[PDB]
C-alpha cells in the first residue's frame, strides 16, 4: 500500500521502497523493465544513485508511467546519491544536476551523501593508482552538506539526507554552526542479521529516519560481499515464520522493518519477487514473532565497504 512516513522537513515518504541497484554485470536495460514492473505492482518510493550507473534507465521507466498515466510525478518518490568523486563543494550541484538530465526529470525527492569518504575528482567512481589502491581525497564533509543543502535551496532536491555514516558522523551535521536543514534520513544496512538497534535508536532520538538497505540480505556481488557470510533468506527462524503465515522469508524481514519504525527497502529485477515484496502489508507479525526475529542479530554486515578503509571517515570502525 501507500502508507508514509512523515520526514522532519515536512516531505512524505513511502515506507516500502524499491531498490535499483544491481551487480556491475546485470545489461542497463534491466533496470528499465524492473522499475516499470515495480511501478506497475504498487511501489512508489523508488532507490538510485550516480554510483549504480543506470538513472538513464530509472528516469525513462519513472517517466514512462508517467506518461501512460499510471502515476502522476508528485505520487513518485524518488531517491538520487552524490557519490565520493564530487564531495568538493563546488562540485555538489554539477553533480546532482548531471543526475537530473541523465534521469530527465526536473527534481529529485530526496538527494543523500553515498558514502563519508571522499576521492578524486574526475570521472572515475572508483579511481586507483598503480598499486591498486584508492585515490582518496580530503575533503570537510560539513562543507559538502552545505553545497547540499544549497540544492534544496534551489529546488533540485525536495528532501536532503545521508547514508553509511555513523553516529559521530550524523552529530557532526547536526551540530554544524548555521545549519539549515537536517538529515531527514540515514539509509544504512539494515536486516536481522545485523539490526542496527543502536543507530536506528538514535536516529528516532533526532528525528532521522533510519532507511534499511540490503534489507534481504544483499546482491553478495564479489568483491563487495563475503561469499562466505551466512545467506540471510536461508534463515531457519524466518522460513519457519513464512511457512506459518503463508508468506516468504523475505516478506518476513520486510514486515519485520515495518513493524520497528524502519523505512525499508527491496532490490528485485525478477517480476515475480517484485510483484511479491509489496505484499508486505498484508499481514502482521506478533509481539512474540517480533522478538524471535530480534535474536536472529548476528554482527553480520554484507556491506564493508572494505575499499574505503584508512582514511577517518571511514565510517564502519566506530561501533556505530
Ligand atoms: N550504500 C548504499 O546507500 C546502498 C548500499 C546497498 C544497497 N542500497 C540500496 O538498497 C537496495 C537493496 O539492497 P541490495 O541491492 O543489496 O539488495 P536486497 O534488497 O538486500 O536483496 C536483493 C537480492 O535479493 C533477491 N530478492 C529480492 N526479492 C526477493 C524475494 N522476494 N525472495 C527472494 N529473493 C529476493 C534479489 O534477487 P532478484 O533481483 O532476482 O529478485 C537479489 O539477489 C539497493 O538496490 C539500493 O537501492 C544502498
Ligand atoms: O554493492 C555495493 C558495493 C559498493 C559499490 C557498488 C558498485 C560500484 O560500482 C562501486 C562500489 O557500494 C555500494 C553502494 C550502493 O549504494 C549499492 C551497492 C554497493
Amino acid at each position: 500500500k501507500y502508507q508514509c512516513v512523515k520526514l522532519n522537513d515536512g516531505h512524505f515518504m513511502p515506507v516500502l521502497g524499491f531498490g535499483t541497484y544491481a551487480p556491475a554485470e546485470v545489461p542497463k536495460s534491466k533496470a528499465l523493465e524492473a522499475t516499470k514492473l515495480a511501478i506497475e505492482a504498487g511501489f512508489r518510493h523508488i532507490d538510485s544513485a550516480h554510483l549504480y550507473n543506470n538513472e538513464e534507465q530509472v528516469g525513462l521507466a519513472i517517466r514512462s508511467k508517467i506518461a501512460d498515466g499510471s502515476v502522476k510525478r508528485e505520487d513518485i518518490f524518488y531517491t538520487s546519491k552524490l557519490w565520493c568523486n564530487s564531495h568538493r563543494p563546488e562540485l555538489v550541484r554539477p553533480a546532482l544536476e548531471r543526475s537530473l538530465k541523465n534521469l530527465q526529470l526536473d527534481y529529485v525527492d530526496l538527494y543523500l551523501i553515498h558514502f563519508p569518504v571522499s576521492v578524486k575528482p574526475g570521472e572515475e567512481v572508483i579511481p586507483k593508482d598503480e598499486n591498486g589502491k584508492i585515490l582518496f581525497d580530503t575533503v570537510d564533509l560539513c562543507a559538502t552538506w552545505e553545497a547540499v543543502e544549497k540544492c534544496k535551496d534551489a529546488g533540485l532536491a525536495k528532501s536532503i539526507g545521508v547514508s553509511n555514516f555513523n553516529r559521530r558522523q550524523l552529530e557532526m551535521i547536526l551540530n554544524k554552526p548555521g545549519l539549515k536543514y537536517k538529515p531527514v534520513c540515514n539509509q544504512v544496512e539494515c536486516h536481522p542479521y545485523f539490526n542496527q538497534r543502536k543507530l536506528l535508536d538514535f536516529c528516532k532520538s533526532k528525528d532521522i529516519v533510519l532507511v534499511a538497505y540490503s534489507a534481504l540480505g544483499s546482491h553478495r556481488e564479489e568483491p563487495w560481499v563475503d561469499p562466505n557470510s551466512p545467506v540471510l533468506l536461508e534463515d531457519p527462524v524466518l522460513c519457519a515464520l513464512a511457512k506459518k503465515h503463508k508468506r516468504t522469508p523475505a516478506l518476513i524481514a520486510l514486515r519485520y522493518q515495518l513493524q520497528r519504525g524502519v523505512v525499508v527497502l527491496a532490490k528485485s529485477y525478477n517480476e515475480q519477487r517484485i510483484r511479491q515484496n509489496v505484499q508486505v502489508f498484508e499481514f502482521q507479525l506478533t509481539s512474540e514473532e517480533m522478538k524471535a526475529i530480534d535474536g536472529l542479530n548476528r554482527n553480520v554486515r554484507y556491506l564493508t565497504l572494505d575499499i574505503f578503509a584508512g582514511p577517518p571517515n571511514y565510517p564502519f570502525s566506530d561501533e556505530y
